[PDB]
């Protein structure tokens, strides 16, 4: 039914194989190695010259937040009305956001910019800390009362991040029993424990 | 109005959604915000993400430019006519957003020394998007489906500062020269397109295009 086509890193994959796992989805992953890539024939053929490609039958997707909308879309992740679909999509976009600048650093600065970045992290995790308490108390979800495609999308944000920077998460209770309860959840925690996600590395140049 | 945009007096970020509602025959306010205002502080600490656009629809309130392009997207029929036309309306949306992100790198932190080497990259980057049009209805109608989507107003401004950046960018592009011409010709886009309110504005906040 679905195939994830991808280099062998978590990268921007991992939210989406979160949100198809929890989901109790099947899926094929089908791995590209650099050299593979390097060749240059798939990277030809992609809309965008970049992966992850997605297939769900004959529809075939490029974009990591394309795909995620689209589980979200067909699966009903994207909250309930369209109130909450617009909330939902101010998160992820935020995700994005952030993630844009961890790539950045990751990639392209990380001995010179990782203690700038450490140092102006909390204030970039602050605004989920805050959305979080105005749901609920922040014993839901991100968004509303059940989850969407962005829960998955920032609990990757986090994961991540507690590994650049551990303790991140200390100053803001709610993210971090929002962390500890989204990672209980049974299909969710065995996926994270599977060699399937343990073995991959966070990004492809050996640096988190 | 139902609708409020509150913003810095430039186009950025705020071209697509304007040229969407304007488009729609969509009625809205400007709250407009100048620097000096921003660097008092309180406005800015007030603001999800400490960045603005910020927009109203009656007691929802929003950021992030492409939420207020899918909510507007989603609430005014703009998103496909199904799931998969959907999908692909994102699709194109994300692309556009990785190209205006480099744009916007480009005129902030590195014109000078940048220019050269991005509009030599420039055509590797508007291609996906003619392939697109070449592959629904020979480019003739919209760049998903045969109805009109937010995506085509954001990659249409894409466009159209591609244009002042690196004059006669889209020679180069056939289906995406003629597509420009197209939407801008839609009467009430025409004629947003055409007035103070749009022209007065700069393209970005630094005096650069
Ligand atoms: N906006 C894209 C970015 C994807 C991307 O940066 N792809 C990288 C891997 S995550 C890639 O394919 N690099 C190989 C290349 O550019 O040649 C997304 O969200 O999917
Ligand atoms: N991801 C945001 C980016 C918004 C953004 O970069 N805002 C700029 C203006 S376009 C800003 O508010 N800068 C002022 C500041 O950061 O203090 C969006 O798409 O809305
Ligand atoms: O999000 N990324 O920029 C990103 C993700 C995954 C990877 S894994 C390896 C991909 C192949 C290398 C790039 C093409 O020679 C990245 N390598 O460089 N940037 C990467
Ligand atoms: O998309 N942008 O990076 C962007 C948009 C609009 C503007 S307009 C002026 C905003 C005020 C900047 C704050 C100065 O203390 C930008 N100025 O710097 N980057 C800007």
């Amino acid at each position: 039914p679905y195939t994830v086509v991808y280099f062998p890193v978590r990268g921007r994959c991992a939210a989406l194989r979160m949100l198809l796992a929890d989901q109790g989805q099947s899926w094929k992953e089908e791995v590209v190695t650099v050299e593979t890539w390097q060749e240059g024939s798939l990277k030809a053929s992609c809309l965008y010259g970049q992966l992850p490609k997605f297939q769900d039958g004959d529809l075939t997707l490029y974009q990591s937040n394309t795909i995620l909308r689209h589980l979200g879309r067909t699966l009903g992740l994207y909250g309930k009305d369209q109130q909450e679909a617009a909330l939902v999509d101010m998160v992820n976009d935020g995700v994005e956001d952030l993630r844009c600048k961890y790539i950045s650093l990751i990639y392209t600065n990380y001995e010179a910019g990782k203690d700038d970045y450490v140092k102006a992290l909390p204030g970039q995790l602050k605004p989920f800390e805050t959305l979080l308490s105005q749901n609920q108390g922040g014993k839901t979800f991100i968004v509303g009362d059940q989850i969407s495609f962005a829960d998955y999308n920032l609990l990757d944000l986090l994961l991540i991040h507690e590994v650049l920077a551990p303790g991140c998460l200390d100053a803001f209770p709610l993210l971090s029993a929002y962390v500890g309860r989204l990672s209980a959840r049974p299909k969710l925690k065995a996926f994270l424990a599977s060699p399937e996600y343990v073995n991959l590395p966070i990004n492809g140049n050996g640096k988190q």
